[PDB]
């Protein structure tokens, strides 16, 4: 299943030529986490660093839990949408965009596309195509 977690990430960041593709897992503690992990070279891997353990909030598990896609073109325009908690993040590790569509069976986890060179209008068929590869890892989990 690991495996089949790092091929996925690999696989989508190829298909979007996004900077990053990783998978976020929210933990039975309420905690949530990074768990797979494809990068370009230019940036930092995540999984590598030692963050100290991050709440995944219950107003967002019961948002994440209905499956719909957020597309994130600009997080820092002040009506993209970006949780007010992850502004000095996107600062820190220079995200400009970001695509997330949650793993549901119940939230599982987040696959979750980083623009790091530019902000990034993400159109409407790839909305549809991060569904159709969420749909893809909740049916390798069952
Ligand atoms: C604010 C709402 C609360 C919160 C929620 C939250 N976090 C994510 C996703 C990620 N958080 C990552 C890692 C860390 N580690 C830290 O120490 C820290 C604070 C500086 C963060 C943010 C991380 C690698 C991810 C996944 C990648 C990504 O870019 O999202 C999410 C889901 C994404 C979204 O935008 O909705 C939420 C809701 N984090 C907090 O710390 C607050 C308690």
């Amino acid at each position: 299943m690991k495996e089949i977690l790092h091929t996925t990430v690999t696989e989508v960041q190829r298909i979007l030529q996004a900077d990053r593709v990783l998978i976020y897992h929210v933990l039975p503690d309420g905690t949530g986490k990074t768990i797979s992990e494809s990068v370009l070279p230019d940036y930092p891997t995540l999984m590598d660093l030692e963050f100290p353990q991050e709440v995944f909030p219950q107003e967002y598990q019961q948002l994440y839990a209905q499956g719909r896609v957020r597309a994130i073109a600009d997080v820092h325009d002040p009506t993209a949408g970006l949780a007010e908690c992850l502004v000095e993040f996107v600062d820190q590790f220079h995200i400009k965009a970001k695509l997330i569509v949650p793993i549901v069976q119940q939230l599982w986890g987040l696959l979750i596309a980083h623009q790091c060179d530019s902000v990034r209008q993400w159109v409407d068929f790839e909305l549809e195509l991060m569904q159709q590869l969420a749909d893809q890892i909740s049916i390798a989990l069952s």
